[PDB]
């Protein structure tokens, strides 16, 4: 995210959403999780739940690592779907960015 687009980013990871929240133009988290995380084990993130469980835990300290939360890349839309849940957690934490 210093070239290539750096913002929050919430992509589907084949069958789960994948969260992943990179920093903007000043700063913030260039990691996350999805399906492939720890907490979720072996299949979860297919539900927001789990992707959200850790995306957000990402995301908060991605909002305070730079100065605000990030902003969801493409497929993070307004939110109302899915893949929402990821930038929701880091919107609902307040998305600034």
């Amino acid at each position: 995210g210093t070239t290539e687009r750096p913002r929050l980013s919430v992509f589907r990871s084949n069958k789960h959403i994948y969260a992943q929240i990179i920093d903007d133009t000043k700063s913030a988290t260039i990691v996350s999780a999805s399906t492939l995380d720890k907490e979720f084990g072996l299949d979860s993130t297919n539900n927001i739940e789990a992707a959200k469980k850790v995306g957000e835990l990402v995301a908060k300290r991605a909002l305070e690592k730079g100065i605000k939360q990030v902003v969801f890349d493409r497929g993070g839309y307004l939110y109302h779907g899915r893949v929402k849940a990821l930038a929701d957690a880091a919107r609902e934490a307040g998305l600034e960015f």
